[PDB]
């Protein structure tokens, strides 16, 4: 079996990307933002705390004749940008792209903390790491791609993010016609639960490429690209009047700048993020004062390759028995 789904911008800044998923009987289609870097494929609900729901459409289980409670299990979880979600867990039938899954854990939200709540677009999160991330309690249950693989043609799936524009989530096949040249893989450890790699250096604009090693993992649900702190600075240095702003919580440069272009290595291969897409905008409504795209993971504890750098390419998760990434131009 296949799946292929068209994931959407959720606004002007490409802050997230939300795919449509069809979940119970009859389907309830839910926008879910789909996030290589967690595990759970947790939605708000018709359990989700009333004050806490604010536009977005929820899953009523009860509607569903597929939906089954799963006796005694909870989840609970937080994010790298501080937020939260935490429920109880169904059981029911997820489609994606044309591709069903029976029997999927679909967590349902008790309480959502406040970012959670203010974004309307977002309907919950799939997850995409490895389901040893998972959160649910207690008995740890199966991300939708480790369901799914098995009735795959090929144990895969593919992320191609859209720079202001649509993209697509392909579920069991390679789509040759969705990238130039060649597609380079590179190992990965699973051992953090994540798609983590090794970067084989970066260069700055038209800059020199510097060869070092930068471990990141990939991560779909993750906005930005944040290195590690001495090539965050070798970027902002060629962009005039940038700096790091304690206040604001990152790097900004003025908004009449042109942004360098930041290219990262794979392998032998280069993948080039334009300039364009380091642009994040105003730091608040008419500011001239704009932020960027590529931040210091300093304090985080780990390299993040996020949209910003994933929407630059045609990226492979290859869940065959030994993961892999692939990454080519597009």
């Amino acid at each position: 079996s296949t799946g292929s789904a068209t994931t959407t911008p959720i606004d002007s800044l490409d802050d997230a990307y939300i795919t449509p998923v069809q979940i119970g009987t009859p389907a309830q289609t839910l926008n879910l933002d789909f996030d290589t870097g967690s595990s759970d494929l947790w939605v708000f609900s018709s359990e989700t705390t009333a004050s806490e729901v604010d536009g977005q459409t929820i899953y009523t289980p009860s509607k569903s004749t597929t939906a089954k409670l799963l006796s005694g299990a909870t989840w609970s979880i937080s994010y790298g940008d501080g937020s939260s979600s935490s429920g109880d867990v169904y059981t029911d039938t997820v489609s994606v792209g044309g591709l069903t899954v029976t029997g999927q854990a679909v967590e349902s939200a008790k309480k959502v903390s406040s970012s959670f709540t203010e974004d309307s677009t977002i309907d919950g999160l799939l997850g995409l790491a490895f389901s040893t991330l998972n959160t649910v309690s207690p008995t740890q249950q199966k991300t939708f791609f480790d369901n799914a693989k098995a009735s795959l043609d090929s144990p895969v799936f593919t992320a191609d993010l859209g720079y202001h524009a649509p993209g697509t989530y392909n579920f069991g096949f390679i789509d040759t016609t969705a990238y130039t040249g060649s597609i380079t893989y590179t190992a990965v450890s699973t051992k953090q639960g994540f798609w983590e790699w090794t970067s084989t250096g970066y260069a700055v604009g038209s800059g020199t490429f510097k060869s070092t090693s930068i471990d990141g993992i990939a991560d779909t649900g993750t906005t930005l690209l944040y290195l590690p702190a001495t090539v965050v600075s070798a970027y902002w240095a060629q962009v005039s009047g940038a700096k790091s702003s304690s206040s604001v919580g990152g790097y900004v440069f003025p908004c009449s700048a042109t942004l360098p272009s930041f290219t990262f290595g794979v392998g032998s291969a280069r993948i080039v993020i334009p300039g364009d897409y380091i642009d994040f905008g105003p730091i608040s409504t008419g500011s001239s004062s704009c932020f960027g795209g590529i931040q210091s993971s300093a304090g985080i504890g780990i390299n993040i390759f996020g949209d910003v750098a994933l929407k630059a390419a045609f990226v492979v998760f290859n869940g065959a028995t030994t993961p892999t990434l692939g990454f080519a131009s597009k």
